[PDB]
């Protein structure tokens, strides 16, 4: 409840995800999420966006290995939520004390030099109170940049700039 | 016990570093070494890689709160190798997966654009003869890019078309 | 030109195991592996033991109806690796969400108040980094309990602890 | 990912050997192996193996005044492969010629008129590409049978005929 809705995410079959061996889940309400970058290309329509959600997980499934792409969801510059990992499934983002307890989102894009669209930005921004009307975020979540918590660039300056101002953002 | 055999490192104490908290221990003989680059700013000067130690070790454990510097060693442009965890303690640098079986060493830098200089480059292979030498590493140790374990563009692409060529390397 | 190398196994006709009617194909190469015990009698002899292992096989294929014993390979405190349905087939021993994806192993015995003895944890661990040799195990595959996997005692509190311990287990 | 070793030897302290005092280094990867019998009493269970290669060793140290149990390995009927000397201090086994050039392996019990069990002759040819796989003999390797290199009946006529059949055998 409220039965309404939360929404508007491509479904793994639609950007034609290999399928998932991950079998690890996240505890809901989940506390934290963590913002990182691909620091890849970016990709603007839901096509390219498909193809590189798709592109993103090959590295990571076939080259690193892994069970499936390593966050729980992609954002494109498209406007359009990817399904990575999901609510319920661990992600591999952002070592082994912070994947257990956050959502992993990335932005598809390198943010060091360009800041991600507007609607990028609100598609993140409805994702995440997407997730609190689920209950699979806690409604007082926090957002943390991936440098934040591992040593890394990612977002990006200006993504991490951005994010630094958002309502959920903490220290 | 007579004198014959390698080093010359920067010492922790030398470099200024705060005391690692780190207990945790590799065994050696160790197999695996990963290549990763600082992806912030290089020095070429025994003073500023100095300087610049601390401030990587001052991220890691001041801001991420972590045990110690995340690497085992850093390579400075001046041509001088920082002692971080060292050979016997594993550190922090690639993963739950690789951390535990490898030695991390970090160029202090970013390679995407720029190559590291020729005395950085023999610092770094000198060192790993070293850790041959003393059996901290395994005679036929395999080196491996930060990218072939970790999705990330370290340790940028000028360095990781060099560190493919070495004796040692197999992705 | 054979299959190189690898490990020992005391095969099903040494240890006059009914012939298998399973043919349901495990993908190579499985990313899981899960440990069990049979809570059954134990045994530490090379004879006692392919006795044990006939007698789990006709528990479950006489009192169960399974199509063969359902693990893919046991262990005696023998210090000997019992072949059961092998590297290739799916095994019945850890439930239909787990049985796709895995390879069981089961410790002849009940673990709950025993070790299994410093040889039988050796064979169950070369065991394994020969199903990595043959290609049967990923290289970055993962260990768990049965317990992890299914409410159960099993493999018992003391083995459990035990294989806690591995490098290749997740929780 | 993941230790230790291959061919699951019991280390000697797990026999109770006496500590060794050899200091001969062989100059591995070695070009040959030869197989030998102890002409001794035969054992088929890991507890009497056990006391059989301590006896073996007893009789080398204590009687021969060597610094070690000749043999580089030993084999039992419980189907086990027993360290002695291991792959790098070189072996008392087959004379001058023979032990600085081949690693010596010998099957606990007489078998000029029995066969050892397939188990016991498993562990062997495992061990062998144990020793392929760690560098220690080389992949071209020669087998020879104690006879061909030293006037003894030894590895037994039974055993003799059956090596004869290896792969890597040469007359
Ligand atoms: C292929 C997976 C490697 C896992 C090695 C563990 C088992 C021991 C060896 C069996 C196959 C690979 C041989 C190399 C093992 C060397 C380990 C060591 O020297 O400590």
């Amino acid at each position: 409840e409220d039965p309404p809705a939360c929404g508007s995410i491509v479904p793994r079959r639609e950007w034609r995800a290999l399928a998932s061996e991950c079998r690890e889940r996240l505890t809901r309400p989940v506390r934290y999420v963590v913002v990182s970058h691909t620091a890849g290309s970016h990709c603007d329509t839901p096509a390219s966006c498909a193809q590189q959600a798709q592109n993103v997980q090959s590295y990571h499934v076939r080259n690193l290995g892994w069970c499936d792409v390593g966050y729980n969801f992609l954002i494109g510059e498209d406007g359009l939520v990817y399904e990575g990992r999901g609510w319920n499934i661990k992600g591999a983002h952002a070592g082994p004390t912070w994947n257990p307890i956050s959502i992993g989102i990335s932005f598809m894009g390198n943010y060091m030099n360009r800041v991600p669209p507007p609607r990028a930005l609100r598609a993140a921004q409805n994702l995440l109170a997407c997730g609190v009307a689920l209950g699979a975020l806690r409604s007082n979540y926090e957002v943390k940049g991936h440098r934040d918590v591992q040593p890394t660039l990612s977002p990006g300056d200006r993504l991490y700039e951005i994010i630094q101002t958002w309502s959920h953002y903490r220290a």
